[PDB]
């Protein structure tokens, strides 16, 4: 399903109903009517080239997903969604998932907070399959708390995971996520809920290194995800194309043959029900959407 009927392209009213239709599905209200005018025509934009797209032979297709009413130049203009990344034998098939070790998708919002978000999934999946319990932390803490990131304006995975070994982390529901910054609160909800053992990075540039750690545990990954084609990204395996200059963090929580399993932080209405299988094996050691190029996880005793 890509979101709309070839009957619904047929005139201007009925792409006007689809519109309306898709606004309801995704909760969408606008400033005002101007602005509703202006979403109408990205969206009908976005669906041209949706359905252009699509008619290819592709190993992956676009929808009408949760972006068809921002234009690309408006969805990477802070790169990623709603630079929130800045600068032997193993399983046939993984999927962290299956096993309760992955809390529900998350949504960052209009904040470049993916930093964040990567982290903290790695966390509550390393404490799950450490201690036996899903727990849900504070994005929003390290968010608000880590030094060496940028707020919303983008951070680091590797300082994020760095900040939860050697300080800790609170509940999700104790310090909850409001996608703005404001000043650090961790000595006001007293004592942390959860504290790691360390922090590793998976040699960079290589394939099996990654395949390697994430079935042991969910890896903080990053990769280039300001593309056209991944923002209205919608389902199968995606090939690209995509460059290297990677630009939002996510949590590779899986992987098969052909792909690595992607948990993004954009809400269940992008991809598949939030998530992306991305491409592998294909010799390219930046690894597909420069997927390769800088990946860490969290150490727990
Ligand atoms: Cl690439
Ligand atoms: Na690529």
């Amino acid at each position: 399903i890509v979101g709309y009927s070839q009957n619904d392209l047929t005139s201007t009213e009925r792409l006007i109903q689809l519109f309306e239709s898709w606004m309801l599905k995704h909760n969408k209200i606008y400033k005002n009517i101007d602005e509703k005018i202006y979403r109408f025509e990205i969206f009908k934009d976005n669906l041209k080239y949706i359905d252009e797209t699509n008619k290819k032979n592709n190993s992956y297709w676009l929808g009408l997903n949760v972006f068809a009413d921002m234009s690309n130049d408006e969805f990477k203009e802070k790169y990623t969604g709603s630079y929130t990344t800045t600068e032997v034998n193993i399983p046939e098939y993984v999927d962290w998932r299956q096993k309760g070790a992955v809390t529900p998708v998350k949504n960052q919002g209009s904040c470049g907070s993916a930093w964040a978000f990567s982290a903290v999934s790695t966390i509550e999946s390393i404490i799950k399959i450490r201690t036996g319990n899903l727990n849900e932390y504070s994005e929003q803490e390290l968010l608000d708390c880590d030094r060496r990131s940028y707020g919303c304006n983008g951070g680091y995975p590797w300082s994020a995971l760095q900040l939860v070994a050697q300080y800790g982390i609170h509940y999700r529901n104790t310090y909850p996520y409001e996608g703005v910054q404001r000043y650090c609160r961790s000595r006001e909800k007293g004592p942390y809920a959860a504290k790691t053992d360390g922090v590793r990075q998976v040699q960079p540039y290589n394939e099996g290194a990654l395949l390697y750690s994430i079935a042991n545990q969910p890896v903080s990954v990053v990769l280039e995800a300001a593309g056209k084609d991944f923002q209205l990204y919608r389902g199968g395996i995606f090939v690209g194309p995509c460059g290297n200059k990677v630009d939002h963090a996510v949590a590779a929580v899986g992987y098969g043959p052909n792909y690595i399993l992607i948990r993004n932080s954009w809400g269940t209405g992008w991809g598949e029900n939030g998530y992306i299988r991305i491409k592998r094996g294909t010799g390219n050691s930046y690894g597909v959407c420069g997927l390769y190029t800088s990946s860490f996880y969290p150490v727990k005793n």
